[PDB]
């Protein structure tokens, strides 16, 4: 599938974009911020791993490889796609269309505010560049693809074939990113200019999950975190 | 005024502002089992840090940010920068991290402290990315620029018209880098898809690069030590004379 158009690249990516999920709270109700958010997360999480396995070049892997890099990213994901619905909506996160919150909602939960903000700053940066849909399906693709490639914990032969393999889908989807750009009018300079600046936010979702990864284990509950093998039982 | 500089010119400041490799201060003539190996990367970070501040006043556009706005991309930079440095140095000793020319450690050597070999074991990878990518000098040096501007400029939260004339700034000295990444690779003869395809690549392994601070930066603040720099350090060292 490497053999795919840019074209049919941002196609491929498009269709296999996940619903948009509702909170599971009865609105009849007087208004757990954690429940809710977790309760999302879960439902969220089983939808990611039909999308995962529709990202091109990701069922090529091993199960075990999949299963690695969707425990390395996934918070990842699900705060960039958090991110993204809540961009045409400043000051608020759209965790769901009926939940949509903004940083004084989430000083109710201790260390929440903080990545609240960070994430209302992501959105924010978004906004200022006037993110682009299939950009963003782009990058959340780079995120599955990327996070986990350099914690491999192995250098057998079929273990070099796949980071290989990883990294020349990786490669596919930044010749798309500059493709969309090219076909948008920017000029060559304005091209790599963007791509940067679009890999440079990265870094910054990666640094969001490691904060919000640090909350989840400080709760010391069982189930939290999802395990390898929950992983493992969805993805097969 | 350092929006003005070219992409050469780019190069050679960024070159010219490299600080220097410290030595390990371990007596060589003492037992090794002796030493803390916490301790002896403690100290090494120590001098680095103060030589980190002077190379950070020498990337070109940083002393035109506020003090304030220097600080704070330090705070969130420091640990990234350092272990950018490590992995660098260590590109050409495989399974090794070079963390001074007379501390080279491998795997095993980390396993002295609890949680610190899970550490070690990424900055090899990083190290052996580097190596896979064959990562130029100055190539290392416009990343580990990006790192200083880039790593705290989401997390200023201010909006006053100051602050975004800040961000505006730091957006634009990045722009430049990534100008002076491109030409770089031109120079070098990559086609203009080689070309993005590596800047592509060498920007997606500073996630990973943010990620193994985020780690360390665990462990520092497990100890329940002044070990973390503070603010007003960070303050002290940036704020200075010109007597
Ligand atoms: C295995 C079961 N797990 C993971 C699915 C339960 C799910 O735990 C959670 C997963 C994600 C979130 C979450 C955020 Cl922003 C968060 C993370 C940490 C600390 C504070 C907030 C979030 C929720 C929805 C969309 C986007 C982000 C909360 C709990
Ligand atoms: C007192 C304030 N700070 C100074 C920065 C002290 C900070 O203590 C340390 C700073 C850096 C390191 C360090 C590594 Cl790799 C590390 C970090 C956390 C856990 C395990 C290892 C490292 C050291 C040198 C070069 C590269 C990396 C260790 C202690």
């Amino acid at each position: 599938a490497l053999s795919l158009t840019a074209d049919q690249m941002v196609s491929a990516l498009l269709d296999a974009e996940p619903p948009i999920l509702y909170s599971e709270y009865d609105p009849t109700r007087p208004f757990s911020m954690m429940g809710l958010l977790t309760n999302l997360a879960d439902r969220e999480l089983v939808h990611m791993i039909n999308w995962a396995k529709r990202v091109p070049g990701f069922v090529d892997l091993t199960l075990h490889d999949q299963v690695h890099l969707l425990e390395s990213a996934w918070l990842e994901i699900l705060m960039i796609g958090l991110v993204w619905r809540s961009m045409e909506h400043p000051g608020k996160l759209l965790f769901a269309p009926n939940l949509l919150l903004d940083r004084n909602q989430g000083k109710s939960v201790e260390g929440m505010v903080e990545i609240f903000d960070m994430l209302l700053a992501t959105s924010s940066r978004f906004r200022m560049m006037n993110l682009q849909g299939e950009e963003f399906v782009c990058l959340k693709s780079i995120i599955l693809l990327n996070s986990g490639v350099y914690t491999f914990l192995s250098s057998t032969l079929k273990s070099l074939e796949e980071k290989d393999h990883i990294h020349r889908v990786l490669d596919k989807i930044t010749d798309t990113l500059i493709h969309l750009m090219a076909k948008a009018g920017l000029t060559l300079q304005q091209q790599h200019q963007r791509l940067a600046q679009l890999l440079l936010i990265l870094s910054h979702i990666r640094h969001m999950s490691n904060k919000g990864m640090e909350h989840l284990y400080s709760m010391k509950s069982k189930n939290v975190v999802p395990s390898y093998d929950l992983l493992l039982e969805m993805l097969d």
